DNA sequence: CGGCTCGCGCA
DNA sequence: TGCGCGAAGCCGAT
């Protein structure tokens, strides 16, 4: 597709047709950003070549009814400083509302567009949607990955059994991918209000906000600014205070010592090449950097392989054979407690550090990497059925966690309770093979207390 | 055949 | 606290 410092592995054709005379539209989903986005440099580089100017468009679905009012106005303010940014570089945004599939395909015939970009996600919805557009348009559409350094269908062709098997393959692309962003070339041409989307949609979700009993609500917002102005800042502390303790705390709760840039990452407010790129260049502890880097590389971009090989990724059936089979075994088994979601949601369980687990989850949107495994893991051992366990671990991931429906969430719950990405471990009853993680074990590991004190 | 992102005993 | 073994099924290099 032309350009200097512009992989071509890194987009690819979702339908092929003769190039229109209008200006390129980039469908925003994704990478909300507009610093180290290659979806955004590849639709610049088009419109370049072909002398027309580049526009962006995002389609606000009605998924943010099924989420809360912390990842709408998380989103929104994000967007809100989005469209400051692109007016800057002359470049104009789009903002529709209702089903991406009938909308976009409307937006390319009334604004003659003349080439469709979107960005990448192996999320089930994006792809209905994409097929859809692709049958009511007549104009070439292409796909970047602009969310992982490697792209998703470049770093393996089928579902990687383990993250062993999945590291010597990216770390032997990471030479060719690993490059750093050129910046963005303003518009040479120049060919729906955010405030009232944002009173409108928190209107509508008042009466599902997570409230105490003095009608006083649960989330704390002041925790993490969103934009992308301060998820850098996110990524330039903790390089410069708490990157060479990572390898260390990365495991105590009661230090905050990990990233916080999941939330960012999500709505790719930041983009991962860029925190991969200036971890690299820094000076840190070499195990505390391995460590990270291994975070942030394999395990973030095995969970796109995941779902991208997995279209039941949410499901019982994406599990591995040993895993369902110790499962469906132990389904007879008498549970010692028996929670429904209301109960586990609430946090009204006998163990407290499961309770107050729940509580960081309500109050701050983002609960610890460690307690999160203990989380899901006891949600499985108190419930009725596997599925179950799995309906309610993602519920509540999906609602109250700022980095929720996030590929790394079905990963990651598919790990704590389905063995994915994992291996089979001491038998035992209800669980079974699936590894085991004990209230006594986190006491040897963390003050439990500090943890528990500190979320009531 | 080697080695994979827990609990547990022992310094 | 950090270290080493145990319990377990399977991929992938050959
Ligand atoms: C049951 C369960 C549910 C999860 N739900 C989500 C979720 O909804 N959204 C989400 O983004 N992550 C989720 N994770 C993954 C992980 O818990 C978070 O990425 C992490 O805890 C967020 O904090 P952090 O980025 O500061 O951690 P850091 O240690 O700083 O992580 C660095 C980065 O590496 C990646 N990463 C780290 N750990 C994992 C992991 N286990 N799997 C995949 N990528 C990882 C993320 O991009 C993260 O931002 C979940 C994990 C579990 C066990």
């Amino acid at each position: 597709p032309r350009g200097s410092h512009m992989n071509p592995k890194r987009i690819r054709a979702l339908k092929s047709g003769k190039q229109g005379d209008g200006p390129v539209v980039y469908w925003m989903s994704r990478d909300q950003r507009a610093e180290d986005n290659w979806a955004l440099l590849f639709s610049r580089a088009i419109a370049k070549e072909a002398n027309v100017p580049v526009v962006v468009v995002f389609c606000l679905t009605d998924e943010f009814l099924e989420a809360g009012i912390r990842q709408y106005e998380f989103m929104l303010k994000g967007l809100q400083e989005l469209e400051v940014s692109l007016s800057r570089k002359k470049i104009p945004s789009f903002f529709l509302r209702g089903d991406p599939g009938e909308k976009i395909s409307r937006f390319v015939k009334d604004y003659n567009a003349g080439t469709l970009v979107t960005d990448f996600s192996p999320l089930r919805i994006k792809n209905q949607w994409i097929e859809k557009v692709i049958s009511g348009i007549s104009i070439p559409f292409f796909e970047v990955d602009a969310h992982n350094v490697v792209p998703c269908w470049e770093a393996s062709q089928k579902h990687e059994y383990a993250a062993h098997t999945f590291r010597p393959k990216l770390y032997a692309l990471l030479p060719e991918f690993l490059e750093e962003f050129p910046e963005l070339e303003p518009n040479s041409v120049t060919p729906e209000t955010l405030s009232d989307v944002l009173e409108t949609g928190v209107k509508a979700l008042l009466p599902e906000r997570a409230l105490l009993k003095n009608k006083d609500p649960l989330f704390e917002p002041w925790h993490f600014e969103p934009g992308e102005k301060a998820a850098k800042k996110v990524m330039e502390s903790f390089i410069a205070d708490r990157l060479d303790s990572y390898g260390a705390l990365r495991n105590d709760p009661t230090k905050n010592m990990l990233s916080n840039l999941s939330p960012y990452l999500h709505f790719g407010q930041i983009s991962s090449q860029r925190v991969v790129l200036e971890v690299e260049k820094a000076e840190s502890n070499p195990g505390s950097k391995k460590a990270f880097l291994d975070e942030i590389l394999i395990w973030k971009e095995i969970s796109d392989n995941f779902c991208y090989y997995n279209p039941g990724y949410d499901g019982f059936e994406s599990f591995p054979s040993w895993a369902k089979e110790s499962l469906n075994a132990h389904r007879n088994d008498v549970r010692s407690h028996i929670y429904t979601l209301e109960e586990f949601e609430a946090g009204k369980t006998h163990d407290p550090l499961w309770n107050a687990s729940q509580m960081e989850l309500l109050s701050t949107g983002k609960m610890h990497g460690y307690t999160r495994m203990y989380w899901a893991k006891k949600i499985l051992e108190w419930s009725e059925s596997p599925e179950k366990a799995l309906e309610i671990a993602i519920c509540l991931n999906d609602r109250y966690e700022l980095d929720g429906r996030d590929p790394n969430g079905y990963a990651g719950i598919a790990w704590s309770i389905g063995g994915v990405h994992d291996r089979a471990w001491g038998e035992r009853e209800v669980t079974g093979k699936i590894r085991y993680m004990s209230y006594e074990g986190c006491k040897r590991k963390f003050d439990v207390k500090l943890y528990i004190e500190k979320y009531s």
